[PDB]
RNA sequence: AGGCGCGUAGCUCAGUAGGGAGAGCGCCGGCCCGACACGCCGGAGGUCGGGGGUUCAAGUCCCCCCGCGCCU
C-alpha cells in the first residue's frame, strides 16, 4: 500500500508517542512492503518546522501533487467555502471579544497569546489549513493510497472526498503488523 | 449563455448602468436571443436582499434558476491550491490584524471605534480577492460547468473564475455586451 | 422551454388562487394560457392519475391532455447522482427516528388521557408532518422530478421537498406562486 | 476478489457463529489476511461499527486488510428506477408504520400499561420500516462501495440484499463467507 | 401533433360510438376531424391490415390512407429496455400457469358434465381472458409501441394491455375517450 | 473468458452426466474445472434462486459461489433490439393458441371418455410442451440472456428455446454437451 | 408537405392505370391533371423512368411528365439499409434459387418424353420467372423504388408484391395502388 | 440483524402415503322427564391466514407475503 503519510504523523507528540521517534518508525515502515508517499510540500514544510534525514527521505518518496491531472468535486469546494464563513466570523467574534476585554483591562502579553491561540484553533482546526494539506489530499486522490495523518480536517475531508484512512493511533501497529 | 450574479442587480452602479432595472434587463435578456443561468443560493440571497416586485416573475422568464449540479461537476485542483494557499495567507494576516487591534486598543477607550476598525479590516482581509460567500462558489460552478460568461463584480470571483478557466465580462459594458447580441 | 407539471400546480389552494379563482376555473385557465406561450408542458402518468382520482372536471380532462404531454420519465435511460440517494436516506433516517419519538409520545399521553380521536388526529397530523414533508413522499415526486431531469425542464410544483431534492440535483426550478405571470408573459 | 463488508457481518450473532465478536474478528482476519482478496468496508459503516461493539486492540490489524474509505458518490450514479422503487416502498411502509402507532395509542387508551406497550411498538415500528428496506446511509455507502468496485457484497441484511440485487451487485451468502474464505485461501 | 393510432379507435365498440353511430360513419367524422388538426396520425402497417381484416368498409378506405400514414415501425433502428421484456416475460408466466388452471379445471367439469359445447365456450372466453387480457398478445400490440416508441408520438388505444405498457415504456398516453374532442380543441 | 451459466448446466441430467455422475459430484467437479480455468462464470441471481429451489445439495454452495458470481444483468443500463420483441410476441401467440386448442381438445375427450386423472396429466404434458418448449418460458430465461448480453459471454444451456433466442440476439453460444471438454483444455 | 415516390407498376398494370381513365395513355394525362393539382412532391427514380421510356411509350406527354413527377436517382450514398434486410433478402433468394433449379430439372424430364418444347419452352419461362422474380426485389428499379422511398421518407406507390413487401420491412409508408388514384382526388 | 413456534367450526385444540375437513367444549332440533336439568341422539358449527407452484388429488410438500407471540 503507497502510504501517503503526511507532517501530522511524522512530527507530533501524539504521532511521536503512538509511532526520535522517525528510527523507531522506520524500523519497520521500510519493511512489510509498504511503499509509503509523502508530498515534497509536506516534507519542506516540515524541514522548516523540525528535524538521518537523509536516510528517511530513502523510504518515503518525496513527490509532487500532480495537481495538472487531478480534479476536485464542486461539492468539495462548497463543503469548504460554507465551512470557511463560520470559521471565518468565529474568528472575528473572538477578536471582537479580545477587543472588548482589551478596552477595560489592559494585559497586552497574557490576551495576545489568548488571541493567537483562539484565532489558530477556530480558524485552522477543523478544515484543511494550508496548501502543503491540499496537496497531500490530491497526493492520496491520485496515488489510491492511504493517508494517515492526525488533522481533524484533513481526514474529515479525506473521507468527504473518497480517500482511504487509517487510525494513526495504529499506524506503527497496522505498519508492524504486516 | 451569461451566467449572471447578485452584483450584477443589487449593486446601484450596475442597476443605474442600464423596478426600472430589472424592467429594462428583462426585455433585453427577452429579445437578445441569448441564455442567462443565476444560481438558486444566488437568486435567493438576492431575493432576500431586494425586493424588485412585479419583476420576479419576468426575470424567471428570461434568466434560468437552477444549481450548478455540483454533483457531476469537477473542478481542478490547481483552483483548490490556490484557493488554500489564499486563504492561509488571509488568515494569517486577520490574525496579525486582530492582534495590531487588541494591542492598540490598550490605548483607546472608545470600543466603538476600535471595534469597526477591526471588523472593517477582517471583512476586507479575510472576504475580499477570494469566494467568501457559498452563492459565489455557485456562480463560479454555474459558470464553469454550462461554460458561460461569470458577469459580476467581485475581483475575488472574476479571479477565481479566470484561475479554473472560465472566460470572465465586464459589467461596466455589460449592458453595451447584451445591446450588441441583440 | 419545457415546464413539468404536477399535481400541486392544480390541487394547491393558492397555486389555483392565484389561476384563477375556483379549481376546475383554474385548470381552464390554465388550458387557454397553456396553448398559448408556446411551451412544452409535462406531467408524469402517475401524477396525472393521482391528481385525476383527487379532483374531477369533467370534460376538461379532454382539453387538459392536449396541452400537457403526460408520459413516464423513461426511467430506463435515466440516472440520478448517487450522492442525491446518500442524502435522501440521511435525511429519511433522521425523519423515521422522530416519527417513532412522537409515536411514543403520543401513545404515553393518550395512556391517561380520556378523549382519542382528537389525540389520534393528533397523531396523524404530526406523523405526515414529521415524515411527509420535506422529502420525497411519494413515488410521484419521484416522477415529477425524473421527467424534469430527463427534459431539462423547469420543475413546477408547490410542494417544498420537491423543490428542494429537485435544486439538489441541479433541475431548473420557477416559483409556483407566480407561475401563471411566467405564463402570461411568454404568451 | 473484491469483498465490500458490511456491519452485519460481525454485528449478527448468527455471522460470528459461522466464523464471541472478538474471535471472530481474529478468525475473519485470519482467513482474510492470506485471501488474496480485498474486503472494503466503508468509512460511516465503520464508524457505526465501532460504536455498536468495541474490540480490544484488534482494530489497528482490522485497518490495514480491511480497507475503510467512502463511495466516492461524485463519480458514481443510480438508476432512475431504483430510485422510483425505494420511494414507493418506503411510502408503504411509512404508511404501515402511521397504522401501527394509531393500533398501540389506541389500545393503549384503555389498557394503562404502557412499560411494555412501548417497546411493543418500538418494536413493531423498525420492523416495519428498517427490515427489508434500506433505512441507513451506511446501507448506501456499503451499496455504492460494492456498485464503484463491481464488489461481492457481505452483509446479513436482508434489505440490503434484496437492494443491492435491484442494482446487479454481485450478492454472497453471509453464511458461508467464512467457509468460501477456506476455499478461497485452497 | 403525433397521434399513433390502433384498431380499437375504429372497431371497438365504444371508440367509434364516441365519433358516431355504428363503424361505418364513425371513421368518415374522424377523417373529417383528423384532416383538419394538423397533426401526424400514425398506425402500423400489420395493424392496418388486420383491421382492415376485421372491418372491411368499401371507399372511406381511400380517403383514409391520406390522412393516417401506414408505416410499419423501423424495428432495425428501435431498441427497448431489458427490464421491459423482463417483466412482460414474468407476468406472462403467471397468465399462462392461469389458463392452465381454467383448462384443468373446464376438463374436470366436462367429465361430469352434459352441455359440453357451452362448457367449451365458456372455457375460451376464460382463456383469452386469463392470457390476453391486460398485457400484449398480438404483433399487432407490438407495432403500436415501437411506432408511438420512436415518433415520440401518442398512443391512442382502449386495451389496457397497451396503456399499461406504453406507460411502462415511457409512451405519452391518451384517454382513447377523449380523443376526438382533442381532435376538435387542435382543429379550434 | 466470461461464461453465462444456466441451471440445466447443473440440473439437465445430459449436461450434469458429461460433468461426471451422481448430480453431487457434478457440480464439484465443475466447481474444479472452473477453479483453475480463469475463465469468469456467472450466474443471474433469479436462476440460482430457480436453482436452489429445484436442487439443494448443503455444503457445495459454500465453494458454488466462489467460482461463479451471482448478480443481477443490471437491466437498467440494457437495451434489447424491438425485433427481438416482435418475434418473441408472435411465436407466443402462435403457442398461445395451440395451448389453448389443446385444452378444448382434452376437454371434448373428457366429455364421453373416462379416467380423468391421467388425463389431466396429458393435458399439463401437452399444454407445457406447446406453450414453454422451444422460447422463453420464465424470467429467469430473460436475465440469463441479459446477463449474457451485456458481459458479451458465452451461454450455456441446453435450453433449445433459450439458444434459439439467444442467437437472435448475437450472444456467443455453445454445445451445453462439449462445456466440460472446453472447460478441460481451457486450463 | 407529403410526397409519393412512384413505380412503373403504377402505369403499366393493367388495373392500375385502369383506376385513372383507360388505355395505358390516357391514364397519364389524368394522372398529370391530378397531381399537378395536388400540390405534393411526386418522384420516381432514374432507372425506373428508363424502363418506364421502354416498356411503355407515348409521344408528347413525357414533355408534361417530367414536370410534375421529379426523376432523380434515390442518392445511394448517402443511405444505409439494416443488415437483417440484406440478411432476410438472401435467404429468401436461396429458397427462389432452389425452386427454380428443380422447376427446371422437371421441365427438362417433361421434353426428355414428351418431345412438345414448343409450350414447353413457354410454361418453363413462365414457372421460372414466377418462381425467382415474382413477390421479392427482382430489379435494381426495385431498389431504387426503396431508397427513393426511404431518403425522402415517402409513400411507395406500386402494385407490386413484393415490392410492397420488402418496402414494409424498412420502414417505408406504404399506400393501396388501387386507390391511389383516390389518395390524390381527395387530397387535392 | 436475525431465529423459532402457531394461524384449523362460535372457543380450545387434533389430523397428514398428500386419499376424511374432525374431536372436546359451545348453540339449536330431538330425547327420559310436566318441561327445563343429566343422559341420550342429530342438525347447524370452515377462506384449514393470503397468494403462487407441484400433484390424479394440498390444511399437509416447496416459495413468497401478513398476523399473533416468544424471542437473545
Amino acid at each position: 500500500d503507497v502510504f501517503v503519510l503526511d507532517t501530522s504523523v511524522f512530527t507530533n507528540p501524539e504521532i511521536y508517542r503512538t509511532f526520535g521517534a522517525m528510527e523507531t518508525f522506520i524500523h519497520l515502515a521500510l519493511n512489510s512492503r509498504a511503499e509509503f508517499y509523502m508530498p515534497t510540500s509536506v516534507y519542506t514544510e516540515m524541514r522548516k518546522i523540525m528535524d538521518l534525514w537523509a536516510e528517511f527521505e530513502m523510504v518515503v518518496k518525496i513527490r509532487s501533487p500532480r495537481r495538472f491531472q487531478l480534479t476536485v468535486p464542486a461539492d468539495f469546494l462548497y463543503e469548504f467555502i460554507e465551512e470557511l464563513r463560520y470559521r471565518i466570523n468565529k474568528g472575528l467574534r473572538i477578536a471582537e471579544e479580545h477587543t472588548r476585554e482589551a478596552s477595560g483591562s489592559e494585559d497586552v502579553g497574557k490576551l495576545i497569546a489568548r488571541l493567537r491561540e483562539k484565532y489558530r484553533e477556530a480558524l485552522r482546526q477543523g478544515i484543511l489549513d494550508s496548501k502543503e494539506d491540499v496537496d497531500v489530499l490530491l497526493l492520496a486522490y491520485e496515488l489510491d493510497g492511504v493517508l494517515v495523518s492526525a488533522d481533524e480536517g484533513l481526514r474529515t475531508w479525506a473521507d468527504k472526498i473518497g480517500i482511504k484512512l487509517i487510525d494513526p493511533k495504529n499506524f506503527k501497529n497496522i505498519l508492524e503488523s504486516l
